[PDB]
């Protein structure tokens, strides 16, 4: 089997994606936020506290005839960007753009915190990390893509993330018209249930390329892209007016600017990230202070490839026995 959905910005910076999500008998759709930093699938549902909705669709498992409660299952979960949500577990169908998956684990918010009340676009999240990572106890459950994975013709899915546009999620194929020369594969490591690889250095702009291990996630579920101080610094030192703000949270830069490409390096292949992919716009309404697409991870612990690099590429995760990330430009 195989599926293919499109994916949809929430708004004119890309913040996040977007993913219509069939859930239930007869079929609920939710657009859901794909998140292969994560995994958990969790919605809002008609169990949410009313007050902490705000414009979702929610999930309804009284009106699903395959919904069936995972008695004695919660989950819990933190996410990187200090938001939080959770719940109770059903499990019922789930489809993704055609492909099928029976007896998924649909976790129902019953809390959700507020930056999620707040953004009315996700109606929830679909994580696409590995199973180890899901926070349901007392019994872990499976990702939909674990759960598909035996079914799929091929155990791999692909993101193609667009600039200011739609993009695709593919599962069980490679779509061999959507990328230009070839995939150059990299090793992965799930000893923490991330995505995690090493990219073999950066540029700025013109410059030459600098040689070095960077060791991060390949994260849709995140922003913006998060690398050591060293290489952040080195980019916004060839934006005039740049600076690292700690009121606003990060590298800020002059509107007026003219931002340099990015590039990272994953084996001896290389991506470019355009300079415009690292624009997130104003910091406030009507402020000629735009904050930065790349940022410091100095103080997450880990770097994250996020959107800002990940649409830049055709992104193969492939789920084999050896899990393997391919990069293709595009
Ligand atoms: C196909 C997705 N599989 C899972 O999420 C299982 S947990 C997991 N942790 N490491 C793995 C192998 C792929 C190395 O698997």
């Amino acid at each position: 089997s195989t599926g293919s959905a499109t994916t949809t910005p929430i708004d004119s910076l890309d913040d996040a994606y977007i993913t219509p999500v069939q859930i239930g008998t007869p079929a609920q759709t939710l657009n859901l936020d794909f998140d292969t930093g994560s995994s958990d699938l969790w919605v809002f549902s008609s169990e949410t506290t009313a007050s902490e909705v705000d414009g979702q669709t929610i999930y309804t498992p009284s009106k699903s005839t395959t919904a069936k409660l995972l008695s004695g299952a919660t989950w819990s979960i933190s996410y990187g960007d200090g938001s939080s949500s959770s719940g109770d577990v059903y499990t019922d169908t789930v489809s993704v753009g055609g492909l099928t998956v029976t007896g998924q684990a649909v976790e129902s918010a019953k809390k959700v915190s507020s930056s999620f009340t707040e953004d009315s676009t996700i109606d929830g999240l679909l994580g696409l990390a590995f199973s180890t990572l899901n926070t349901v106890s007392p019994t872990q459950q499976k990702t939909f893509f674990d759960n598909a994975k035996a079914s799929l013709d091929s155990p791999v899915f692909t993101a193609d993330l667009g600039y200011h546009a739609p993009g695709t999620y593919n599962f069980g194929f490679i779509d061999t018209t959507a990328y230009t020369g070839s995939i150059t594969y990299t090793a992965v490591s799930t000893k923490q249930g991330f995505w995690e690889w090493t990219s073999t250095g950066y540029a700025v702009g013109s410059g030459t390329f600098k040689s070095t291990s960077i060791d991060g996630i390949a994260d849709t579920g995140t922003t913006l892209l998060y690398l050591p101080a060293t290489v952040v610094s080195a980019y916004w030192a060839q934006v005039s007016g740049a600076k690292s703000s700690s009121s606003v949270g990060g590298y800020v830069f002059p509107c007026s600017a003219t931002l340099p490409s990015f590039t990272f390096g994953v084996g001896s292949a290389r991506i470019v990230i355009p300079g415009d992919y690292i624009d997130f716009g104003p910091i406030s309404t009507g402020s000629s202070s735009c904050f930065g697409g790349i940022q410091s991870s100095a103080g997450i612990g880990i770097n994250i490839f996020g959107d800002v690099a990940l649409k830049a590429a055709f992104v193969v995760f492939n789920g084999a026995t050896t899990p393997t990330l391919g990069f293709a430009s595009k």
